[PDB]
């Protein structure tokens, strides 16, 4: 695609989030750069607003899978950089098993020559001292597989997949995914056959950093098609 043109190179990227789970309203903002060649990402985010209300790892998945490395043999499959410059619309629901859900609508598209994710996220239905309200993730991220399809009346794709947040007494929070993506512009975009993203994430601190924050380090490899 043309858009996939816009990747060969460290992009900029910003995040901006605004949220309220259960009546606790907050932001953050994000910053770094990604590096799809390699699938890569590296961002800080920085909850604005004071405390941030909930787990900082919830949040991950809702913080541009543009940056994914699409293998060459895939290029056609990759429907994220297809979209671009123009972007498009990511909307999710999150569920939390036997706990709340997030829903997110987000548009990902450049600013210029800086990718941007614009967020709004809703929560409700948390249990006030649940493992997400109380506070009770580890701060750690584990590996996964993102199912993407396509999704040809919206003119986009679909995602399915399992997320698992560590809890700190070694258990382990389920957070269901469901994903819809939906180009912005009139460009033609790729309409990928079945195939998944294979993920992983580091997450970690700046030292001297005293705001509530994040520090992400993430790995995107497409697979599923071998020709």
């Amino acid at each position: 695609s043309k858009g996939e043109e816009l990747f060969t190179g460290v992009v900029p990227i910003l995040v901006e989030l605004d949220g309220d789970v259960n009546g606790h309203k907050f932001s953050v903002s994000g910053e770094g750069e990604g590096d799809a060649t390699y699938g890569k990402l590296t961002l800080k985010f920085i909850c604005t607003t004071g405390k941030l209300p909930v787990p900082w790892p919830t949040l991950v998945t809702t913080f541009v899978q543009c940056f994914s490395r699409y293998p060459d043999h895939m290029k056609r499959h990759d429907f994220f950089k297809s979209a671009m410059p123009e972007g498009y619309v990511q909307e999710r629901t999150i569920s939390f098993k036997d706990d709340g859900n997030y829903k997110t609508r987000a548009e990902v598209k450049f600013e210029g020559d800086t990718l941007v994710n614009r967020i709004e996220l809703k929560g409700i239905d948390f249990k006030e001292d649940g493992n997400i309200l109380g506070h009770k993730l580890e701060y750690n991220y584990n590996s996964h597989n993102v199912y993407i399809t396509a999704d040809k009346q919206k003119n986009g794709i679909k995602a399915n997949f399992k997320i698992r947040h560590n809890i700190e007494d070694g258990s382990v929070q389920l957070a269901d995914h469901y994903q819809q993506n939906t180009p912005i512009g009139d460009g033609p975009v790729l309409l990928p056959d079945n195939h998944y993203l294979s993920t992983q994430s580091a997450l970690s601190k700046d030292p001297n950093e005293k705001r509530d924050h994040m520090v992400l380090l993430e790995f995107v490899t497409a697979a599923g098609i071998t020709h």
